[PDB]
């Protein structure tokens, strides 16, 4: 089907399970996909597979969210502007889980890395990409949340803190961009990272819906890809 | 009165604003207060005023949440252990507001600093002080939140993200320390940097209540001062 024909969508963390699947799904539904990640070799392989499966070859760009500066993000936007006239969607799928252990045991360097990737670099990249999103007829900006971004639970430490921060950033952005951008979060749920869990392919309907026109009047919300 | 007699309470950001008022109020109600802050001159001043009002002189310790490492926080806790048998309360009042302006205009350096102070260093200091809090009969740990930690609103940028993170941290801690610590947030609301708004003295009732016995086994909650 053709939901995303003539839509240009950037996917971060594009080499991991959910990111790869989202990139492939968007391409299957007609999108021009841009892959972002740390490792050129993994991105090239993802792009090659998408091309084989869809006839569409995504371009890719390198950014390491753990260490990037705002200037690096601005340079990435500049590279995008040479080849693309707008972004219709940005899916922020990059992330670090970090330690799953009590607060008394959480490693402080790991905590700082989780916050730096999930919150600070995600913010910096969003800022760099807002002008391109504003050029869409209806840009859609999607962050990745978690159940522990809405109710903190024991052992989830930095990840929980970072996903609450993500919900808050999303809400601030949605308020600022009423009638200009749609800004929402997806909680993928527990995914096949065991036969008890759903696979990334199973949770794709919500990923598609948030990028297609059916969700144009939806902003400021957090959605569960499962339940 | 004597609500806080024989309670040892550590207050961060004690050298000004709400922190200074909370330290002075707790001491007036009988607490043994420990002042934490970045500025020695100001901490000495506050300690001197408290002594004038109570006849008991609080100790102070220097910690700068913008710059401190985990090891610095551990060393601070070692210094407290030399002087004190437990902590009955920790009130995290230190924070940075940062930029109030649209997300497209937020300065990324200021954003990083708001997150470092309000989230990372607040976490690292909490971690260092947990063993002391567990030595209380009923330790109470209190974070500072905001209305924009529950509903994000335009222009509040890093502060909002950091106060959302603060609510999440509080909730994780409250879940881990069920039946062991009281862990809650206070949203002070709009207070003194203006003549129209409440002063820090006016919002103290909630700050006292969370440290006194009448709030025992209230945990995992966020309160408006309000």
């Amino acid at each position: 089907q053709d939901l995303l024909n003539d839509r240009i969508i950037l996917v971060t963390g594009a080499s991991d399970g959910i990111g790869r699947e989202a990139a492939m799904t968007y391409a299957r539904y007609g999108a021009t996909v841009i892959l972002l990640g740390r490792n050129e070799e993994k991105l090239r392989q993802v792009a090659s597979h998408i091309n084989e499966e869809t006839g569409r070859q995504p371009q890719w760009f390198i950014l390491d969210l753990l260490t990037c500066t705002s200037e690096n993000c601005q340079q990435l936007a500049q590279r995008i502007v040479v080849n693309y006239p707008r972004l219709d969607g940005v899916l922020h799928n990059a992330g670090l889980l970090g330690d799953v252990c009590p607060m008394s045991e959480q490693n402080p360097q790991v905590w700082q890395d989780v916050m730096q990737i999930n919150v600070n670099a995600t913010f910096m990249l969003t800022q760099a990409l807002l002008p391109l999103l504003l050029k869409s007829d209806a840009g859609s900006l999607v962050f990745t949340s978690s159940s522990v971004g809405r109710q903190g639970r024991a052992n989830w430490g930095a990840y929980a803190a970072s996903k609450f921060a993500t919900e808050g950033m999303m809400q601030v952005l949605a308020d600022e961009y009423q009638q200009r951008l749609r800004v929402n979060c997806i909680n993928p749920g527990g995914t096949r990272t065991p036969q008890k869990l759903k696979t990334p392919a199973d949770i794709m309907p919500l990923y598609l819906w948030l990028m297609g026109d059916d969700s144009r009047r939806k902003t400021g919300m957090t959605f569960d890809a499962q339940p």
